[PDB]
């Protein structure tokens, strides 16, 4: 029942370590993609070998390592954890770190299975050493949050999760004031890192780019949920997206750039590792996950 692990990768001279929370068991498939269909979804689930009445969500998290700093992308379900997540630190610990040793945590976005390990349950911060970074448009979102916000979001059916989430969002939001940074999307941040927005699952959604020498990598977070559902169909969206609308323009943008580019991207739910290239198949995309010998 250990669903702790760490792959070690090299991006030029940086050494880049991705890590895992664990996974999201999605029975759901109704509303997994609220704009798709179901059956169809089902048929492409199957078409590629995988159970039909379900989808697996992978919760990978990328830790680098530059000379000066290390830097922890995202933080799993910390305190939302259940049987199956919440397994960061024991993987951070497989990789040869521990809690003390992070400067920094970038935040994508504060959903509960990205923000919700940095605190722990007495409400103290989980890496004392570290500043958190995240989007002020995502930060204020969430403070000023309320169920007119989800219109054009899924979500809005269920005003009984909204409820307990939003607060439980906020509370952290304020417990980690006093470490709290906010990305600056106009510099580039310890040299090797520079943000851009991508809003739509959040309002605030944030992309990093990873950068040694010529050598990049994406980090598209929430972007996509579903390598083989939501590549090509990207307009089908997902349950947890804040705006539909927005989210599908967002996932296009960023897709069709990394199609162009060729260049490699890192996801926070996508198969273990989540690391892939991405192909234009129109009108959608298509997922070329990352070959490895171990
Ligand atoms: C008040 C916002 C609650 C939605 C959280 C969410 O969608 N989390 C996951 C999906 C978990 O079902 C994600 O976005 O990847
Ligand atoms: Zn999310
Ligand atoms: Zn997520």
């Amino acid at each position: 029942d250990d669903l702790s692990g760490f792959k070690k990768i090299k991006l030029g001279e940086l050494e880049l370590f991705i890590l895992t929370d664990g996974y999201i068991h999605e029975e759901n498939l109704i509303s997994f993609a609220p704009r798709g269909n179901v059956a169809e979804l089902k048929t492409i689930l199957k078409d590629n070998f995988r159970a039909d009445h379900y989808i697996d969500m992978a919760i990978n998290i990328l830790l680098v390592k530059t000379k000066e700093k290390l830097i922890l992308m995202d933080t799993g379900m910390g305190i939302f954890a259940d049987e199956r997540t919440g397994f960061l630190l024991k993987s951070l610990q497989k990789a040869g770190f521990s809690a003390h040793d992070i400067t920094d945590i970038f935040l994508s976005h504060a959903h509960p299975d990205h923000i919700g390990g940095v605190v722990d349950k007495q409400n103290k911060l989980v890496f004392p050493n570290a500043s958190i970074f995240i989007s002020k448009i995502e930060h204020d979102f969430w403070i000023n949050a309320s169920i007119k916000d989800f219109n054009n979001s899924a979500l809005k059916a269920h005003p009984e999760r909204l409820n307990q989430i939003i607060p439980a969002l906020q509370n952290i939001l304020k417990a980690i004031q006093p470490k709290l940074k906010f990305y600056d999307l106009n510099k580039t941040l310890y040299s090797h890192f520079n943000f851009q927005l991508a809003p739509g699952h959040t309002p605030g959604l944030t992309v990093t780019t990873i950068s040694s020498g010529n050598e990049k990598l994406m980090y598209v977070a929430d972007l996509i949920h579903s390598d083989v559902i939501l590549f090509p169909h990207p307009d089908w969206g997902f349950s947890g997206d804040t705006d539909l609308d927005i989210a599908t323009a967002s996932r296009k943008k960023f897709l069709k750039q990394l199609a162009d580019t060729k260049a490699r991207a890192f996801t926070s739910h996508l198969p273990w590792p989540g690391l892939g290239f991405t192909k234009v198949k129109a009108p959608g995309f298509e997922w070329i996950p990352e070959s490895f010998m171990n």
